[PDB]
DNA sequence: GCCTGACTCG
DNA sequence: CGAGTCAGGC
């Protein structure tokens, strides 16, 4: 059954109402330098479909888009705006992003189109996108008539659904979160994505040749030791060589076969020389295949930059995600791997790279919400939390605490943050469940408030059906009452874990809002590039480094006021590698 | 076209 | 506990 709409051949003064539901269709998954297949407006005067060539040539339309005084309602506006920036066009005045409104209501729904968002309010008038454009190889843009109806139907939805969603967000006390946090942050992400991060490709290609060389050296050693050749990247194949051919012990079996995960390979090391080499191989293979090669083919030959997409509405906790490529997971922990970060340089000559990161933010978040006295005091004095923890559970003095002790006390801390599993803590520290429990038991004695919180958060999450972060983000946990022990336990952990991970998310996001404003006031050329959950990265002129040092941490540290101080450590340098 | 297994970062 | 990317197997 048709929907009435005008397939325009020219822009009109009634298409430019000061409030409209706007659709700008980008079908490309990666919207950087990707085409715009159609436009559609819906407002008090009617519904119109515009062809991009027509719309995006006209001053009145292009002016309306950019006009902040004209209000747009959209679904996934960041997509559009970033896409428009690649054509030299500002998209402003967007005052309601439906995708964001759905994500806040229930992160679990996996809302990723207008239909998905729509179904949530018993609106079935619009088809899903996967339905219209197909999937994979046969994926295609249909003929104008089919397309035009669809775009209008989404616009129609967005128009119809705005008020209803905003009503709910209100009821939840999430109206401010959407309007004053998630929506603005979206603008900033759009600037960060479009800005991109400059890559020194020749550096990487050099590293490529080096890594390649060592691989052939290492791999060849394996065939020598293995007594034959085989595909080392094949789990099944390797398993045959190790567990059958060389007769090593089977310490763990994966669901489909044998586990060759590093943790296992470590224990097998003493038995045969080959195990150590496979480990060396994997890290060398990983750096090469993913971080050197995978990185190279996602650089635009024009800008010589990498432009990631930050998925803002995907995570269950309120965190961000990074894709094509994921810049949130570039190796740091191991030095050989870390040097890859050398290929990440400033955009403009005589500029530097700046990094600002929170110190133990998740644990600071815990002290506040949990109201543990021993935790707050520790942080108020700015102690090393892992040593302190270590001191309390072993009943020792700093002098007594040894590196192994700190490593363990740390595990408990990350465990305590990640929900509490003896299985997990034992698996992690390589010990018996009965042990991990004695640790956890002694922990709760050291921090009775942190215990009390874990109890209450599970009980509230049961009584309410969800848990809320510091800003009023939400995660529904229906398996909290499940009769299955395992299923119930996972939700239990999430119950405890989510207000931490999400509140840490909330703060960094708030920081960014404040950070942008400040950068604007000071008229600094310093710009945000990346965010990695607990840290931000900028690039500014060498001349600005001294003011940033005073500004960036303060704004981060002042984002919110907790019962403990926030602590921001910073670093700058020529390359990303040198920001540390 | 998906799933798996291993490994990368917070 | 969150995420994402590659190879191989199917
Ligand atoms: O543009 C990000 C936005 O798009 C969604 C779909 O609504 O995800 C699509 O695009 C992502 C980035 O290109 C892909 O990772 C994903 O596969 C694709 O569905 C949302 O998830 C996201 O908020």
């Amino acid at each position: 059954a048709k929907m009435a709409f005008t397939l325009a051949d020219r822009v009109t003064e009634e298409m430019l109402a000061d409030k409209a539901a706007l659709v700008v269709e980008v079908v490309e998954e990666n919207y950087h330098a990707a085409p715009i297949v159609g436009i559609a407006v819906v407002n008090e005067h009617g519904r119109f479909f515009l062809r991009p060539e027509t719309a995006l040539a006209d001053p009145q339309f292009v002016a309306w888009l950019g006009d902040e005084t004209k209000k747009k309602s959209m679904f996934d506006s960041k997509r559009a705006a970033v896409a428009l920036k690649w054509k030299g066009i500002e998209l402003c005045g967007v005052s309601f992003d439906l995708l964001l409104a759905a994500y806040l209501l229930d992160p679990a729904q996996g809302v990723d189109d207008v239909a998905a968002a729509a179904k949530m309010k018993q609106y079935e008038a619009v088809r899903p996108d996967e339905a219209v454009y197909g999937k994979g190889a046969k994926r295609a843009v249909p003929d104008e008539p089919v397309l035009a109806e669809h775009l209008v139907r989404k616009a129609a939805a967005i128009w119809a659904l705005e008020r209803p969603f905003l009503d709910e967000l209100r009821r939840n006390e999430q109206d401010r979160l959407l309007v004053e946090l998630e929506q603005p942050l979206s603008s900033i992400l759009a600037e960060m994505e479009f800005a991109g991060v400059k890559v020194d490709t020749k550096r990487l290609e050099q590293m490529g040749e080096e890594l390649a060389e060592q691989l052939r050296t290492v791999e060849q050693r394996i065939y020598e030791l293995a007594g034959q050749e085989f595909n080392i990247n094949s789990p099944k194949q390797l398993g045959v060589i190790l567990f059958e051919k060389l007769q090593l012990p089977v310490l763990k079996k994966s669901k489909t076969g044998y586990s060759t995960s590093a943790d296992v390979l470590e224990k097998l090391a003493p038995y045969h020389e080959i195990v150590e080499n496979i480990l060396h191989y994997r890290q060398l293979g990983k750096l090469q295949s993913t971080y050197i090669e995978g990185l190279l083919k996602v650089v635009r030959p024009d800008t010589k930059k990498v432009h990631t997409i930050f998925n803002q509405a995907l995570t269950q906790t309120g965190r961000l995600s990074s894709t094509e490529p994921n810049l949130q997971n570039i190796p740091i922990r191991l030095e050989e791997g870390r040097k890859i970060r050398q290929a990440f340089v400033p955009s403009e000559s005589d500029w530097l790279i700046f990094a600002a990161d929170y110190s133990q933010i998740e644990l600071r978040v815990l002290a506040h919400i949990a109201e543990d006295d021993n935790l707050m005091e520790a942080f108020r004095r700015d102690l090393d939390i892992h040593t302190k923890t270590a001191m309390d559970i072993f009943q020792v003095s700093e002098d007594e605490v040894t590196p192994n002790m700190r490593r363990q006390a740390k595990a408990v801390n990350f465990g305590i943050v990640y929900g509490i599993s003896d299985y997990g803590l034992a698996q992690n520290l390589n010990i018996s469940r009965k042990e991990a429990a004695e640790f956890i038991e002694r922990y709760f004695e050291s921090f009775p408030g942190v215990k009390r919180y874990m109890e209450n958060i599970v009980q509230e999450a049961k009584q309410k059906g969800y848990v809320t972060t510091l800003l009023h983000r939400r995660r529904y946990l229906p398996d909290i009452t499940s009769r299955n022990f395992n299923v119930r336990s996972f939700a239990e952990r999430m119950a405890m874990n989510t207000p931490i991970q999400g509140s840490a998310a909330d703060i960094i996001k708030k920081a960014m809002i404040d950070l942008n404003a400040r950068l604007k006031e000071e008229r600094l050329q310093a710009r945000l590039l990346l965010q990695v959950h607990d840290e931000l990265i900028l690039e500014a002129p060498k001349e600005e480094m001294e003011r940033l040092c005073r500004l960036v941490p303060e704004v981060m540290e002042q984002a919110v006021t907790l019962r403990v101080p926030l602590k921001v450590d910073y670093h700058y340098g020529s390359t990303w590698y040198d920001a540390k």
